C-alpha cells in the first residue's frame, strides 16, 4: 500500500470540528479508518484567527508540520512562536496548546505513531 | 520535551548523503540521536534536479510531506507524480523510489514511527 493525498483528494470528506474548539477544523489524510494504512497517521488542521487549540495531552508523541501562517505554541507553560516552515515535536503526554494570533489561517499537518486518529484519547489539561 | 525546528535551526548540521542516491541530501530535525525525542522521527530531504532516490524498502511505515518541487514517485511499480502540497503514505516494506526530473529542487519531510533514523534499515529492491 502506497498512496498520495492532498486537499483535492479529500474534497468529499467533510471537515471535522466541534463547538468545543471554536475556529478549529480538520480532515484525515492518512488514517486507518479511511485508508487501511497503519503505523503512522496524519491529518490536516486549520486554526482560524483567534482560534485556540487549548492546553491538552495524549499518550502518543506528535509531530506538527506548519504549512501556513503563524501561531503561539504553548510548551507546557513556555511559549514559542511557530510559523510556516517549522516542525514541532511534542513528547507523549506533554501538555501543549496552539493559538493563532495572525492574519492568515494557521494550517498544519499533525502526525501520530498510531494507525488512526480515532483511537487517540485527548485529555484537557484543566 | 517539546521543541521547534526549522532548516535555519540546523545550520550547524552538515548535509548527509550517500553514493547510492545521486543528487539526494538530507538533515535530521527530530531524531533521538540528536534530540532525545522518541516515538516519531523526522528529516528533511532535497532531491536536486536529476536526482534519484532509487527503489528500496524498510520495515517501518513512512510518511512524506512534499513542500516544494515535483517528483516521480515509484509506488512498487506504478508511477505517480507528486508535488508541493502532497503527503505520501508508504506501508512498511513496500518498495518505493522518488525521482526528480524537473528543474527545481524537490523538497520533502519524511517521518518514521521510530525514535531515530538509525533504527531504519534500508534494503535495495528490483
Ligand atoms: C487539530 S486536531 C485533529 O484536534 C489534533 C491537533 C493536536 O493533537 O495537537
Ligand atoms: C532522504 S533518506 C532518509 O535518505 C530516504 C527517505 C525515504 O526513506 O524515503
Ligand atoms: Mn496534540
Ligand atoms: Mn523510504
Amino acid at each position: 500500500m502506497i498512496f498520495v493525498k492532498n486537499l483535492a483528494s479529500v474534497l468529499s470528506q467533510e471537515w471535522s470540528s466541534t463547538e468545543k474548539y471554536p475556529g478549529v477544523r480538520w480532515k484525515f489524510l492518512i488514517d486507518a479508518d479511511f485508508d487501511g494504512s497503519s503505523g503512522l497517521s496524519l491529518g490536516f488542521a486549520e486554526i482560524a484567527p483567534g482560534g485556540d487549540l487549548t492546553l491538552h495531552y495524549h499518550s502518543p508523541a506528535e509531530i506538527a508540520v506548519v504549512t501556513n501562517g503563524k501561531g503561539i505554541l504553548n510548551k507546557s507553560g513556555k511559549l514559542e512562536t511557530i510559523k510556516k516552515g517549522d516542525v514541532v515535536y511534542i513528547a507523549g503526554n506533554a501538555e501543549h496548546a496552539l493559538k493563532n494570533n495572525g492574519k492568515e489561517t494557521l494550517e498544519f499537518y499533525w502526525i501520530f505513531p498510531t494507525d488512526r486518529f480515532s483511537e487517540v484519547e485527548y485529555f484537557p489539561a484543566k
